[PDB]
């Protein structure tokens, strides 16, 4: 394990997301709310598998080696079976908070696995300039995601209840900017132009997850958004 | 790239479905009704799913060496990959038009699972012989989605409004040619017995492909059927 | 195939799913109740997954040698794709008996799926005393998924009809009683510390797999509670 410098950051990792699973299922004891049911079973799961994931990478297990620039590149696979499953649950809370039609949310996770499908073949490939075309690929599907967001369901949130408007358009704000750094972190890591050293890159995706996934998680949990109007 | 004969197919094949894509992404922009925007999102995500999977196919990244009757057998297996994802997104697409009951849309969803995942493993299968074992079983699957799409579907679009009614006639009697093409197309080709060569059954897979992707999306978006009864 | 064995268990435990298979395809046919329908729909796919599966292990297809304790290890990966899918339809049918809360269903679905991916990173993990933190893991989402078929479901099934409460009180003490067995057989068996030799492991998984999916089945769908109330 501790051959590896960026080892420390994949054992903090593992361990913000263990501690925001125990987090969730605990306050989630105290629900009978069946809206709130959703959400909570929804926002639970995103850091319980980024748990597995994160505890792959630390032993050893998620990590493979791809040659291409002449050299054996270090690559974490089990980030992206980490994205398939969580990016589209986080997608999840967002539409059935603004109580998005079926047809839009078949939209949104169809453009996501896109996204997340392509970012795997852009790191896997070989052919060092093709890894950049699947990166554009996968970042003009996020692109595609990111207008959904804002020019489908903002103007849907507004005609809601007022405070599932609120929190919805705070928790829209927060996707938006800690999604679009992925892409960024990408090209200049490892998987990409290699400007950023590996161990640096590990520190920068575990700020991101943890405030995706668990920040992301509080603000939701804690709003009354979450639960039906009731007397 | 141009070292495989092949090559050709798979660039027209990539060009046509993104070609596919772009045009069902703009002609779905004008369209609020909650009915038709889930057509648009199935038949939409169906092209762009199989544009990914021929490019990988164009880039070399979807192939792989499989040794069969002594000899190391060139297998595209991003095909299946493609058709894992597009081949229920289409048999939705048709159960949704005839408000088809929950479970036969999961008999159909499943069985086609089963095809495609067997006709995975008998693509990779070592042992001559057996690769034909698998399928069968494939085809038997196939079988029972075909039975199903006429001894049940056929019979609740009847009592549907004519205009749907006329509609998925017409994709019914489509599906049913064009799939039932490739089973044969595999038991001849290189995957099966040999007798025509690759780049022969790469082009025969890539006009199917259009086919029942391309074409079968024009018919049906530009139906009535796919939008409520309003006045 | 002979030269193993085990092969007479993989056989025997193709045929019987197989079997299973067929007669619940059959005694399907003359069904039109749509609630019936998804009953059926969903219990006659499991065995169908579970004879592919049970076929390519007997083939050799499902096989693959992981080097651990200094020896390479024959472990049967295609144990987990077949769990993979058939336990979250197992669970299905008994959430849907007792019409659970939709955040209820996908929290069983999410814990079930981290089990079974978490079992088969552990078969497939080369140093030792990491495929066993990898069990315990595993574990705990099978006691959470345990907990709530006792302490969320039976409370449900109560306010429901008489045959609807029986009826799942039935399938909710088989299932207990034998996915509990799977960790065991795990752990004792070669995937764990080796003190059950493969062949008898095999067996042991067979007689497992057949009660907890013919057997289950068989109960269910002799049952009237599969069936809405009518006149
Ligand atoms: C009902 O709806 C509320 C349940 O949602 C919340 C239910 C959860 C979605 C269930 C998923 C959690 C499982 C219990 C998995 C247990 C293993 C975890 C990975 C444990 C990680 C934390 C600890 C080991 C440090
Ligand atoms: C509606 C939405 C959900 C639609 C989703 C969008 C999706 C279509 C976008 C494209 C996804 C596609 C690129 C997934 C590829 C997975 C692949 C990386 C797995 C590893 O295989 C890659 C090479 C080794 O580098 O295999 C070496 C050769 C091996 C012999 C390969 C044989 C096994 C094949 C991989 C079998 C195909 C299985 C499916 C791809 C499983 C789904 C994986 C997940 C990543 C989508
Ligand atoms: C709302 O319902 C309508 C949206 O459906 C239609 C929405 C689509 C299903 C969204 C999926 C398309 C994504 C925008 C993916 C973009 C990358 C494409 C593969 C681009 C391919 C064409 C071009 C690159 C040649
Ligand atoms: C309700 C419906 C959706 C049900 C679906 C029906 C389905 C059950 C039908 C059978 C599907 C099954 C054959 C899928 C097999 C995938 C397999 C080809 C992936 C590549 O692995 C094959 C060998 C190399 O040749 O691996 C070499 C050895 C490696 C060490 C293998 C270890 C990885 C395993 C493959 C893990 C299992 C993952 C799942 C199969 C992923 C789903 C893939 C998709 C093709 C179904
Ligand atoms: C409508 O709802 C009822 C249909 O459910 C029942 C429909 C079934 C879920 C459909 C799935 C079965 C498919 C017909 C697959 C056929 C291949 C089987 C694996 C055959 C195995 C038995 C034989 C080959 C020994
Ligand atoms: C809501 C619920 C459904 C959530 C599900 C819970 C889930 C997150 C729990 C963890 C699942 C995770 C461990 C799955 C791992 C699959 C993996 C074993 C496949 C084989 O790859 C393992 C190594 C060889 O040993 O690959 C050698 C290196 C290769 C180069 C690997 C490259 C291919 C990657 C495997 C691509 C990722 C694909 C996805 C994991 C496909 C889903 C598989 C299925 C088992 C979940
Ligand atoms: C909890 C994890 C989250 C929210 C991860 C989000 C990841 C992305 C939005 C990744 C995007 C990528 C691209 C747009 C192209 C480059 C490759 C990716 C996959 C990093
Ligand atoms: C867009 C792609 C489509 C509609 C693909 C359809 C593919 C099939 C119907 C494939 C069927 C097969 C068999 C019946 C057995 C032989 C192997 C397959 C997978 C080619
Ligand atoms: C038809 C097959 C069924 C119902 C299989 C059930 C399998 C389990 C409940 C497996 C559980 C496991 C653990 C709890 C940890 C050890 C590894 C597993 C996957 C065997
Ligand atoms: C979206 C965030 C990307 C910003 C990356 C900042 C990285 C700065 C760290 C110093 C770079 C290390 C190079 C010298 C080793
Ligand atoms: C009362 C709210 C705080 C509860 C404690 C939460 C502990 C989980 C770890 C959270 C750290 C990461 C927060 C996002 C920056
Ligand atoms: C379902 C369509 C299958 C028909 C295949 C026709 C192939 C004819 C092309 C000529 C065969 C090439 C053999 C000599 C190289
Ligand atoms: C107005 C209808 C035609 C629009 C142009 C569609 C271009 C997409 C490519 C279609 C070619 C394949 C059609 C099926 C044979
Ligand atoms: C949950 C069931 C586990 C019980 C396992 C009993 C196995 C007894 C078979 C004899 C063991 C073989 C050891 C000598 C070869
Ligand atoms: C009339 C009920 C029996 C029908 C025959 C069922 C044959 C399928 C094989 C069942 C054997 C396994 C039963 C569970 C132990
Ligand atoms: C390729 C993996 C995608 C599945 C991710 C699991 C979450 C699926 C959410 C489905 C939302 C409901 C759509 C109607
Ligand atoms: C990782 C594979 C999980 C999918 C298994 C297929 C069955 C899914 C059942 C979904 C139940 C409906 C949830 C709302
Ligand atoms: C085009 C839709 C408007 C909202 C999307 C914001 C775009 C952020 C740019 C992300 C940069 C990634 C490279
Ligand atoms: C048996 C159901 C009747 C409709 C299915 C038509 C069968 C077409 C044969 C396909 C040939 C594939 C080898
Ligand atoms: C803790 C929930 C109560 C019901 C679960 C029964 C636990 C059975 C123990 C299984 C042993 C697996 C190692
Ligand atoms: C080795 C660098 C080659 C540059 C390829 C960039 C491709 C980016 C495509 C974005 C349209
Ligand atoms: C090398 C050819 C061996 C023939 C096997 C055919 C199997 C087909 C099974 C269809 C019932
Ligand atoms: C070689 C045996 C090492 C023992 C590790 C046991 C780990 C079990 C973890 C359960 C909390
Ligand atoms: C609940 C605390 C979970 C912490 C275990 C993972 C951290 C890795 C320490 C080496
Ligand atoms: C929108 C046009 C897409 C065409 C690019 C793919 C064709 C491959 C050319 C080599
Ligand atoms: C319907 C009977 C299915 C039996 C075939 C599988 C058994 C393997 C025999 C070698
Ligand atoms: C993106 C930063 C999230 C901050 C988490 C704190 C939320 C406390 C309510
Ligand atoms: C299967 C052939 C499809 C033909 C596509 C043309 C449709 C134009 C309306
Ligand atoms: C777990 C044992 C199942 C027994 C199957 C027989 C059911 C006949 C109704
Ligand atoms: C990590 C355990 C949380 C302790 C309870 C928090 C208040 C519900
Ligand atoms: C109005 C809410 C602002 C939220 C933006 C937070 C950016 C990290
Ligand atoms: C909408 C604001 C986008 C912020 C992008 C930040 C990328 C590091
Ligand atoms: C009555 C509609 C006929 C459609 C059949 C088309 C076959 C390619
Ligand atoms: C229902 C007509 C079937 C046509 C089969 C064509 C196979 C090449
Ligand atoms: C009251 C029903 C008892 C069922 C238990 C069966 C255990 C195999
Ligand atoms: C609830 C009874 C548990 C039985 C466990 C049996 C394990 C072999």
């Amino acid at each position: 394990i501790t051959g590896r410098p960026e080892w420390i950051w994949l054992a903090l990792g593992t361990a913000l997301m263990g501690l925001g699973t125990l987090y969730f299922l605990v306050k989630g004891m105290g629900v009978s709310d069946p809206d709130a049911k959703k959400f909570y079973a929804i926002t639970t799961l995103v850091p319980a598998i980024a748990f597995t994931m994160y505890l792959s990478m630390l032993l050893g297990y998620g990590l493979t080696m791809v040659p291409f620039g002449g050299e054996q590149n270090p690559i974490y696979w089990a980030r992206y079976a980490d994205w398939l499953f969580t990016t589209p649950l986080l997608l999840l809370d967002l539409a059935l908070l603004v109580d998005a039609d079926q047809g839009t949310i078949l939209a949104l996770v169809g453009a996501d696995g896109i996204m997340i499908g392509t970012g795997l073949v852009g790191a896997l490939t070989k052919v060092y300039s093709y890894r950049f075309v699947w990166w554009a690929i996968s970042t003009a599907a996020m692109l595609y995601i990111l207008y959904v967001l804002f020019f489908g369901f903002t103007s849907k949130a507004e005609s809601m209840r007022p405070e599932v408007a609120s929190t919805f358009k705070v928790l829209r704000n927060v996707t938006v900017v800690l999604w679009s750094a992925y892409p960024v972190v990408w090209l200049i890591g490892s998987e990409g132009a290699g400007i950023v050293p590996l161990n640096i890159e590990t520190l920068l995706f575990m700020v991101l997850d943890v405030s995706a996934k668990v920040g992301f998680g509080l603000i939701l949990l804690r709003s009354r958004a979450i639960f039906g109007e009731a007397e």
